[PDB]
């Protein structure tokens, strides 16, 4: 899983390896280095190879000649069960060429000495801790450094990793063929050592966990010339894991409720409306306040969005599109203008007061139910709009305030549910806006000092809706604001 991603090889490479390496079927992918979030999918046809773009912009990943994905790896997924679909005719994706490149593995610090490594395991390590970084005294060899334990009770045992002629081993047993391929072995059947003790590898030692008083260090870290490159491509390789079902909005039912068919939300954490039917591109999110990430509204969804919005009994929305951008409507105005009042369904919206502001706009909305009357409560609706068209803001000044302004209102209703944040396909600026505002509710309520894991929060959200956080340059921002956050105070 997630091997045929090359992180580091070039378009001359790709066709050398599916051509030396590989037959007809073999793919791999890799980033496309002229445009800043785009891949391309190289694939083996009749001797040849074909190159297919996939372009992010922070969106979706729009494959060119395919659809839009909210991940890689569900990209590839869908086309390896969907055969027919990726036409130039018929793109067949059926052997995923493996990469041996270690630097996306969680437990691989390149660059690393052996008494770094030590003061790493013992302060931040626990039992089963493991990392693996390259050798200082045999040039080309590595190091693998394993804690294990519970005053004594707790040692770090070092394991020698010699490279013969492409291949890993131990000394003693199987040579493997790429380090991730000797680690993943011991992470399934782990050494035992004469006197019985077993090297036990369970989660790699923790690198990206920082205190965010010294997080403008941190930055200084990842920026000199990438670490940033190395942190978030790691992440990115984690998706796999992911790869949780979405049969609900897979069903026949629901294929015209989805802005886009295969961004679809988890079913373990979808929004389901109990009052029928029960389908929204919704997923509650969780980092004690929750959210919603949902896609832009379509007009044949605005009646499910506000009975949502209802059920949940949220009173902030928080919009970080346009209706339109560029040429197609991201979003449909499901909201009555200034001073008028409009049915949506069962559900009765009226336009309280439009209140502009430098960044968005904050509009006073009345949201009632048909019928009884007073079910009026009112709901919050922040729409930002100095959002570019393609990466992100130069300053989080605008964001960061703009959030501001959302948590206070969040807070003074002592009653409202989940916040709901939406863009277009909901992964992207909504996954953005998500992870800085729990990351910084941390900093608000620990104050300085604590402890925040960027990469961590990320993979977690990620685990409630496909694809959030969607590049780099998002991921980037989301340092940003969290060091401009810190230095205001
Ligand atoms: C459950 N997922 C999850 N929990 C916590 C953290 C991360 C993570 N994301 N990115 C990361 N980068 C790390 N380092 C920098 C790159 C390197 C030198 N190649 C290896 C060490 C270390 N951890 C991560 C992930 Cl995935």
């Amino acid at each position: 899983s997630r091997r045929w991603f090359h992180p580091n090889i070039t378009g001359v490479e790709a066709e050398n390896l599916l051509l030396t390496r590989g037959v007809d079927g073999s793919f791999l992918a890799r980033p496309s280095k002229s445009n800043p979030g785009d891949f391309t999918l190289s694939v083996r046809r009749n001797g040849a190879v074909t190159h297919i773009k996939i372009q992010n912009t922070g969106d979706y990943y729009d494959l060119y000649g395919g659809e839009k994905f909210a991940t890689l790896a569900e990209l590839v997924q869908y086309y390896m069960e969907h055969h027919g679909q990726l036409k130039e005719d018929v793109i067949e994706l059926k052997y995923p060429l493996n990469c041996a490149d270690p630097t996306s593995e969680r437990w691989f610090h390149g660059h690393l000495s052996g008494k770094e490594a030590e003061k790493l395991l013992t302060e931040k390590g626990k039992h089963g801790s493991f990392l693996v970084r390259e050798s200082q005294s045999h040039p080309g060899d590595f190091v693998l450094s394993v804690r294990t334990g519970d005053d004594g009770k707790s040692k770090v045992t070092h394991v020698m990793i010699r490279c013969q002629e492409l291949k890993y081993d131990v000394g003693g047993g199987e040579r493997f063929d790429s380090l991730t391929d000797l680690v993943e072995h011991y992470k399934k059947n782990p050494m035992v050592e004469t006197l019985g003790t077993v090297l036990q590898l369970k989660q790699p030692l923790n690198t990206t966990r920082i205190n965010a008083a010294e997080i403008e260090s941190r930055v200084r870290e990842l920026s000199k010339l990438q670490g940033f490159w190395e942190e978030f491509e790691t992440l990115q390789q984690q998706e796999c894991k992911l790869l949780y079902s979405r049969k609900e909005g897979q069903r026949q039912e629901n294929k015209n409720k989805n802005r886009y068919k295969n961004i679809l939300p988890f079913d373990h954490t979808r929004v389901v409306l109990h009052d029928v039917s029960d389908y929204i591109n919704a997923n509650i999110i969780m980092p004690k306040k929750s959210y919603i990430a949902t896609q832009g509204c379509l007009q044949n969804t605005v009646n499910d969005f506000w009975r949502m919005v209802f059920q949940e009994n949220s009173r902030v929305i928080v919009m970080t599109t346009k209706e339109v951008e560029r040429g197609k409507s991201k979003c449909v105005k499901y909201w009555p203008d200034e001073y008028a009042l409009k049915e949506y369904g069962v559900m009765r919206v009226r336009n309280v007061k439009e209140s502009a502001a430098h960044d968005y706009t904050l509009r006073e909305l009345k949201l009632s139910k048909v019928g009884q009357g007073n079910t009026e409560r009112t709901v919050w609706q922040y729409h930002f709009r100095t959002w570019p068209d393609h990466g992100v803001p130069s300053d989080p000044g605008g964001v960061l305030d703009f959030l501001e302004e959302v948590h206070h209102k969040q807070e003074s209703i002592m009653d409202a549910g989940p916040v709901v944040v939406h863009c277009s396909a909901g992964i992207g600026r909504t996954g953005t806006f998500i992870v800085i505002d729990i990351l910084i509710d941390i900093i608000r309520e620990k104050g300085v000092d604590c402890d925040i894991d960027v990469p961590k929060t990320i993979q977690m959200v990620r685990s409630q809706r496909s694809g959030m956080v969607q590049t780099e340059a998002q991921y980037r921002f989301i340092y940003m604001a969290v060091q401009h956050y810190i230095e205001t105070l």
